């Protein structure tokens, strides 16, 4: 009939190679078809500078407001940055600031086609990895090195020593984790796993590190029961507690939440997900980058060719996470048709040079093998129109 | 040829499983038929660790320490699936781990490249050698209080407190680890003496950037001595140590042809070697990096055909002569130590070998039987082929 009501969402403007394909992404894959009641914030380094990081922080209080969001990818500062741009502070990380004030997980996954050689030749299901996410110093010349907890009620404090130094020269280390931290990687990775159908591992090192590893699966396993062990068996789902060894043993065909604590996947289908506890908010970014050395060279006569699906993703994970949230099967399905086509374009054959180049080596591509990000862009877009116009009648 | 070489005091250590058997069919059909040695083997099977009681696990490790090479086989490591399978009266330790645990040293592994075998990058013609560097004090936040980490060196002269962290919430755990100066130096030593014995580049990879005090100390004492004396020998050698970050080493990798160490802080599975260099530059323990291959144990038993690659366990024993050979200066084992290799890598680029190898040129729904040779198959197709070579050897 006409454009799908799509609802609330949070848009974030990045810069470099992205932001062309984003402004490019939107214009004919989303907007002809998804009317957004959208914030959009610009997150272009420039802006950045204006503002003083505070459009940062406002884009972060509209996601925890909304619920979801989308980015594209975005400049960190660093000292070229100051000299290039001619900075005015040493910027913080778009994200981070996010992060940071939102919490949550990030759920990493590569982006499968039948025409891709994966690591392991025959992962079919993807294998969604969430990364949980330092006080280290020197000992110079011989000494006694001990970690010391003295607690807030007044009792008596505890002393441990981390091996004293007999015969000199060292280094040393802390770090830890906080029970509502362990709760936070919990839920947003139980959550996830009802998101997907798909099973939960929880993969640790408790056997060597009896006390800090034995807590996430102390932490984990004891939430599981609590709330969300029927909702498995309600989907036809179960979680283990694995072992690091063990689950870098099995993974099998794939299709499944690896929840870990502690060049391969391709670089342009790795879109990344954040989960807050909640369950109701999310963000969305390809986590994969600017790509300055394809901006470099398309702000010069030169034509480039970047693979757009990472950044196709996010868009189609957050508006999936709308229609999710509002019961919006309309949109649900369009998500998951953009989705759908995206791959299927990969699959019949038409591509950039980054996915040509996983086929036949670098030295071996040629012209008459890849699209540029112009003409890939197209052939999305006639191949959606193409899709929706199949599911009308 | 004549008669045998004579080799000298060699350890050899027994598997379980399959390994075990191709282990054995290795030494009938391809060393000692070439070659005598002073052999202290000690039999590693599970049945024998246990009647032991892990005694034979022991006295291997202090034989390697005493004679300086051992060529170990794989071995079970139990779990309670053993403890019931085997009736177990306890759930020894890795022997890997127990023989490690006395020596010391660092592990490094590679894979056997050849010419019509898949590889990561197409590019990489030569091998890359990379070498792992491998308690802490753990416990847990009772409740809300401040955790800190505290240093003193011993003759007042300073104490210095750091926050790991208050907590205000409450609950939680935390953790500190130290790293020994002399683990760094050995570190550093084994993948020296490495980067010479194979006569390539050295890289050490690291997070510097985050850990500038940690990581820091990583560069620093590789520096110091590759100065203090391994300087010399490298630029003699027409090669050079040089350290890199972590983030543009993975990338400088892909657009090369491999052939360096790689110095690291944390195909086939059968292509897969392991070596372990004691910093004394002299001790040497091979090995396969798989296991003892018990899927295709199993069909063995039943009377089925199997295909298992022996080209690791054939490369530990080469790996373990031509150490051998290179502490003696016995010119006529080194040869023979590079033939058996020459071989095994030759007789696959001539499209003879086990049912893995063709998997990676075909796929796995893809193979038929007339593609590859069955486990007793290869090993006589090298021993035909290794005598061959043998023979214009001679001129
Ligand atoms: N905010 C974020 O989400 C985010 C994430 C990562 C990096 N960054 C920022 O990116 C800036 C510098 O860029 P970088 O050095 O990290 O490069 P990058 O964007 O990480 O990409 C590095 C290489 O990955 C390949 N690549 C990535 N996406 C591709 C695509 N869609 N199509 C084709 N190839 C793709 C390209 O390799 P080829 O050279 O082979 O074409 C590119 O040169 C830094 O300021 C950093 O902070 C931001
Ligand atoms: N001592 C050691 O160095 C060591 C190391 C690791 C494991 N292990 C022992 O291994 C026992 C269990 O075996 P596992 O499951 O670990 O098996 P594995 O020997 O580690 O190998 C697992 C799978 O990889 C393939 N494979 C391994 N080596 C191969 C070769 N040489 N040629 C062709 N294919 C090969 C086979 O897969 P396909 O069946 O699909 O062909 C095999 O089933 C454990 O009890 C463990 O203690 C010992």
């Amino acid at each position: 009939s006409k454009k799908i009501s799509g609802g609330s969402v949070v848009e974030m403007q990045g810069d470099e190679m992205t932001r062309i394909i984003w402004e490019l992404i939107k214009e004919k894959l989303i907007f002809p078809y998804v009317e957004l009641d959208l914030h959009s914030y610009d997150l272009g380094i420039e802006n950045r500078d204006a503002t003083n990081d505070q459009v940062t922080k406002d884009a972060a209080e509209a996601i925890k407001k909304h619920n979801v969001g989308v980015k594209c990818a975005t400049i960190t500062p660093d000292e070229k940055r100051v000299e290039e741009f001619k900075l005015k502070q040493m910027w913080k990380s778009p994200n981070g600031t996010i992060r940071n004030i939102l919490g949550g997980t990030v759920f990493r996954e590569a982006i499968i086609c039948k025409n891709i050689p994966r690591l392991v030749s025959g992962w079919v299901k993807p294998i969604i990895i969430g990364h949980h996410a330092a006080t280290d110093f020197v000992v110079p010349g011989p000494g006694k090195v001990e970690i010391t907890y003295t607690p807030s009620d007044g009792t008596q404090k505890v002393t441990y020593l981390v091996h004293n130094f007999e015969e000199g020269g060292g280094v040393a280390m802390g770090m830890y984790n906080q029970d509502k931290s362990i709760e936070d990687f919990a839920h947003s990775s139980f959550q996830m796993a009802l998101s997907k159908g798909w099973p939960l591992y929880l993969s640790t090192k408790n056997t060597i590190l009896k006390k800090y590893d034995g807590r996430f699966k102390d932490i984990f396993q004891e939430i599981y029961d609590k709330q969300y062990k029927s909702q498995f068996e309600a989907q036809k789902i179960w979680y283990e507690h694995r072992l690091i060894d063990d689950m870098v043993a099995q993974a099998s065909e794939g299709g499944f939440i690896w929840a870990c604590k502690n060049g391969y996947g391709s670089l342009g289908m790795m879109t990344s997900v954040l989960v807050c506890p909640d369950g109701k908010t999310v963000e969305a970014e390809a986590a994969h980058g600017t790509v300055t050395r394809h901006y470099r060279m398309y702000q010069k006569g030169q034509e480039t060719s970047t693979n757009p699906i990472a950044s196709i993703f996010a868009w189609t994970r957050g508006l999936a996470h709308r229609a999710k949230l509002d019961n919006n099967k309309e949109l649900a399905f369009f998500a998951n048709a953009l989705e759908e086509v995206s791959i299927e374009t990969i699959e019949a054959g038409f591509m950039t040079k980054d996915l040509a180049a996983c086929i036949k080596g670098l030295p071996n591509v040629q012209r008459s093998d890849y699209l540029n990000t112009f003409e890939f862009m197209d052939k999305l877009g006639e191949n959606l129109k193409i899709k929706l116009a199949q599911a009308k009648l």
